[PDB]
């Protein structure tokens, strides 16, 4: 029974665990606490490139952002190099999704513009594709602290893979953006140890991190069969029960991965 095992993990990381696949031809929906919010974290990159690339026809992809000192406020692997330079809309999307980059996500909600420094514009793009659940209010840093149960910041399991389901798979974007998009979430740094390392090597596995305070860790990914059949899963956690400086468990993710594999396989 995934519930119980699901339930296990709970337990064993002192966690609050939530996971989600939408349902296929023959699989019938996973669910678990599918329905509850959990921080964004790092997790919206995904849908925020997707909402540039709309946005704006391809060869806005060349055009270059500057940035200073000061923009500098959140783990930026990339843009923390190439401050002295600035660096395209395309390197921003780049470093956003492949190294979880903040500075580059921030500056991709600002060209997204409008209130609140783009975040009501990124809220606005969900809302477009249906999700009438999931809320972006703070960029890097303040989006990763919002207290336990706050719903500040948070989407569900449920909402976000239906989201990535029409980004990847559906027609949410034309097919040369789209191709982009999967191509960046396929080329990502960051997942090595979370959804990736349930599946086995013959699967396909594209994906998008998150990792906040009060021990949030999540994943959103697309896998494919070794026969190219598609699936969606979003898996995120939190461990408010130790608070806000509660460590992150990448193991967590990549436990419940290989139960919903299990069952996929
Ligand atoms: C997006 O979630 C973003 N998270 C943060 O900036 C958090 O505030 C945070 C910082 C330090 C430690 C924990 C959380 C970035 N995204 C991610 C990610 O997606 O995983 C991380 C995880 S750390 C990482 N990245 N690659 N390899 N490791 C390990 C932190 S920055």
């Amino acid at each position: 029974d995934l519930a119980d095992r699901f339930a296990e993990l709970e337990r064993r990381y002192d966690a609050r665990l939530g996971v989600y696949v939408p349902a296929t031809g023959t699989t019938a929906a996973i669910e678990y606490r599918a329905d509850e919010r959990f921080a964004f974290c790092s997790t919206f990159k995904a849908p925020l490139v997707a909402a540039v690339l709309h946005q704006n026809p391809l060869t806005h992809l060349d055009k270059l952002i500057t940035y200073t000192s000061d923009d500098i406020r959140s783990i930026s692997p990339v843009a923390q190099q190439h401050v002295q330079t600035g660096m395209t809309i395309g390197q921003l999307c780049d470093a956003a999704i492949r190294y979880s980059d903040g500075t580059a996500a921030n500056l991709l909600l600002a060209d997204l513009g409008g209130p609140g420094g783009g975040t009501a514009a990124f809220t606005g793009y969900l809302r477009s594709l249906g999700d009438t659940v999931s809320r972006l209010d703070a960029e890097a840093p303040e989006l990763n602290r919002d207290p336990p149960g706050d719903e500040r910041d948070t989407t569900t399991p449920h909402a976000i893979a239906l989201v990535l389901q029409q980004l990847v798979l559906g027609n949410a974007l034309p097919p040369d953006k789209r191709a982009l998009l999967t191509d960046w979430m396929a080329r990502n740094t960051t997942g090595a140890k979370r959804i990736r390392a349930g599946f086995p090597a013959d699967w396909k596995v594209i994906d998008k991190t998150g990792t906040g305070d009060y021990g949030r860790a999540n994943d959103i990914a697309v896998v494919w069969s070794p026969t190219g059949v598609p699936y969606v899963v979003a898996v995120m956690s939190d461990r408010a029960g130790g608070g806000y400086d509660a460590e992150p468990r990448e193991a967590l993710l990549a436990e419940a991965a290989t139960c919903v594999a299990g069952v996929l396989a």
